[PDB]
DNA sequence: TGAAAAGGGAATTGG
DNA sequence: CCAATTCCCTTTTCA
């Protein structure tokens, strides 16, 4: 009995298709699937994705992005070239 | 002028 | 052994 978790991925993608944590990430440009943090909020997102996960030490936004940069091996999220913004890919949006 | 932002290697670990 | 987590290292920017 193996229980699931939530991948990051997964985590941002339902912070901003509901709205929530709108001070900390938001759609930059949201049918291209673009988003951005908050330079000065984003590590209150940090700590609720640790939280989320029960991890045993403080989530930061550095060990965040840092999980982040993995993604460019499967796609999920690409980090595009402004500040602290990313790119969903397009399979995980709406037509 | 140092915090921030951007990269990175790799050993680790819950499940 | 995935899917990060954790710790540490770098360079560049600019507030
Ligand atoms: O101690 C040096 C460096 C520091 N300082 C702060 N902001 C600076 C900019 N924009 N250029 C150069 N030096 C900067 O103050 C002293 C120089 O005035
Ligand atoms: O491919 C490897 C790793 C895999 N493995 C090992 C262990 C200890 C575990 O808990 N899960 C798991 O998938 O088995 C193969 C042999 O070690």
């Amino acid at each position: 009995g193996a229980r699931k978790k939530l991948r990051l991925y997964q985590f941002l993608l339902g912070l901003l298709l509901r709205g929530d944590m709108r001070e900390c990430v938001w759609w930059v440009e949201p049918g291209a699937g673009v988003f951005q943090f908050s330079s000065k909020h984003k590590e209150l997102l940090a700590r609720r994705w640790g939280q989320q996960k029960g991890n045993r030490k403080r989530m930061t936004y550095q060990k965040l992005a840092r999980a982040l940069r993995n993604y460019a091996k499967t796609g999920e999220i690409r980090k595009v070239k402004r500040k602290l913004t990313y790119q969903f890919d397009s399979a995980l949006l709406p037509a």
